[PDB]
């Protein structure tokens, strides 16, 4: 759901309408919100969306900056580099200011004993936001994928490789995504990127997250 690190991503509609739902994000830094790049890849410019942190929450912010990953592509099976960073500012020209309703969540350590964590959930639908439920998720190596059968039986949980493209994936392509969030040595982290969508909230077909430990690097040339 909301937890203080939830970022509530809007498209600036046309008109006089109100902005829609666009696609979920994380915190990551004060200044700082990881999201999905294929959410923007299409209105790639920064004025068109707005961001929302918080309980519309209890801080609204426009973003200054729009950085898509410059290695983001779409082949027809699933979302390669599919990360973006926004940096959000206030009005006021302040950026997001500590709480208990607002707080970061923390990025990926580069190495830990148990990589993958435990009790990792994905975001997402079951078109606005709190019809958001957080699945609890199985995330596995490339090994266990296109034959899982061939590893264990099946349980009613969904699996989800990270997003490589020499091994194939097939996976949804929704028009929305969100954070993965797993618990690395006992916190929440920000491990994944999924998309939001149809055949995205489904147990028995394995699918495709963007995994942000193979990002930190990129990250960080962009936040410190
Ligand atoms: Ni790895």
């Amino acid at each position: 759901e909301n937890q203080p690190w939830f970022a509530a991503i809007y498209q600036k509609n046309k008109g006089g309408s109100p902005p829609s739902f666009k696609c979920g994000g994380s915190l990551i830094s004060p200044c700082w919100v990881a999201s999905a790049a294929h959410c923007f890849i299409q209105l790639p410019k920064k004025e068109n969306y707005v961001v929302y942190l918080g309980q519309p929450g209890e801080m609204k912010f426009e973003v200054e900056q729009l950085i898509l990953h410059e290695y983001y592509r779409e082949d027809s099976l699933a979302y390669h580099n599919d990360i973006a960073l926004l940096k959000i500012r206030t009005s006021t020209g302040q950026c997001a200011q500590p709480s208990r309703s607002i707080q970061t969540i923390a990025l990926p350590p580069r190495f830990t004993d148990a990589p993958f964590g435990s009790d990792c959930e994905i975001t997402g639908f079951g078109l606005y936001p709190k019809n958001l439920k957080m699945s609890v998720v199985k995330l596995v190596s490339h090994e266990q994928c296109m034959q899982p059968h061939y590893y264990g039986s099946e349980i009613n949980y969904k699996m989800l490789c990270a997003a490589d493209p020499e091994w194939k994936t097939d996976s949804c392509k929704g028009d929305s995504g969100g954070p993965l969030i797993c618990n690395i040595e006992g916190r929440p982290t920000l491990s994944g990127i999924v998309s939001w969508g149809r055949g995205c909230a489904e147990k028995n077909k394995p699918g495709v997250y963007t995994r942000v430990s193979h990002f930190l690097d990129w990250i960080q040339s962009h936040i410190g």
